[PDB]
Parts: structure tokens; sequence; C-alpha cells
């Protein structure tokens, strides 16, 4: 909402030589990161260059009528107000051998977050706001796991994927329910 609304703002302003040598250095992040041990969420400074006030961009899903914004990483703080980027994972900037994980509360008192992501579907579309880009993602598989069987938000070579992820039944949250998307070719118009 006015959120979303300042970061595109702020967006429109900035510099376009500034916006691609970010763009470039989350690039060289993604083209260097390590696997790491990934832990649940719910129970730095290195994303430096996509940080505007704090926001790193927001994720929309018009299937759930969503547009959220999203953070650094998974603390109280950060689910309180919007989605948070995975510790460990890529950086929402894509590129080939990255898998980014976005993570959200299913739903708060005052922000449906991602009460519904139930609701996704295979083939679903959903998009990536990150400075001035826009990326898409197709849906291509979803499951519900155990905090302890966290598998399928592993980088997989020569693919793009995003996760969307968040806790399952509603309010019993003994799982976690893990919506992957895989890149399609989409640029915001200009």
């Amino acid at each position: 909402n006015e959120v979303i609304k300042e970061f595109d703002e702020t967006v429109s302003q900035m510099d376009k030589a500034e916006l691609e040598e970010r763009w470039r250095l989350a690039q060289a992040f993604n083209a260097t990161l390590k696997p790491s041990e990934i832990l649940d969420p719910f129970t730095s400074e290195y994303a430096n260059m996509l940080k505007v006030h704090e926001r790193i961009g927001y994720v929309e899903i018009p299937a759930i009528d969503q547009e959220i914004p999203m953070y650094v990483g998974t603390s109280e703080d950060i689910l309180q107000k919007g989605a948070g980027l995975l510790e460990g994972a890529s950086l929402p900037v894509g590129g080939e051998n990255t898998h980014t994980v976005i993570t959200a509360h299913r739903g708060l008192p005052t922000a449906e977050l991602f009460s519904q992501l139930d609701k996704m579907k295979k083939g679903d579309i959903f998009y990536l706001h990150v400075l001035d880009q826009v990326l898409a993602y197709q849906v291509d598989q979803i499951v519900t796991v155990e905090p302890n069987d966290f598998e399928p938000v592993l980088i997989q070579h020569g693919e793009d994927y995003a996760t969307l992820l968040t806790c399952t039944p509603y309010m019993i949250n003994s799982h976690r329910l893990l919506v992957r998307g895989k890149r399609i070719p989409y640029t915001a118009p200009i």
C-alpha cells in the first residue's frame, strides 16, 4: 500500500547508473554464493545493494490479491511488517543456478500476508519487484514439509527458482508450505 508506493516512487528518482551497478553487485553475489545449512525461519549486510529505506522490494501475487513489501532476514520485527528473504538463499535478482526464498506469516490480525497461499496452483504467476526490475515466476511445484524436511528450497543447477514459504495448516503450524516458481520471460513496461 503506502510502503509499496513509496518504494516505487523512490526508485523512479534514483540514478540509472547506480541502479545498474547495484543490480550487477547482486548478480555477483548470486554467482558466488556457496550452499549452506538453511534453517526453518519460524522456530547481515550482504543484501545492502538492494535496500531502499530498508525495503528490498515487494512480492506481487495476483492469485491472492497481495502486494507485500520485502525485507532482509526473518526476525520477528520483519515478519510483523512484511515478507522476509531467507538467510542462506539467493538474492531475488534471478539468474541460472539461483533459488531465492521469501517467507511470511500465514496471516496476522491486521495483514493477510501469506494467509491465502494455499489457494495458489501450478501455473499461477507471481512477480518480484526489486529495484527497478520486475521478475516473473510461474508455479511448478507445491509441497508441504516438516520443518526438518527442507530440501526443496535448495539451488538446482541450470534453473532460476523462487519459493514462497509459510506455515500450515492455518494456526496449527506443524508443517511448512513451499510454493516454488520457475523464472519465465517478463520485463516491466518502460
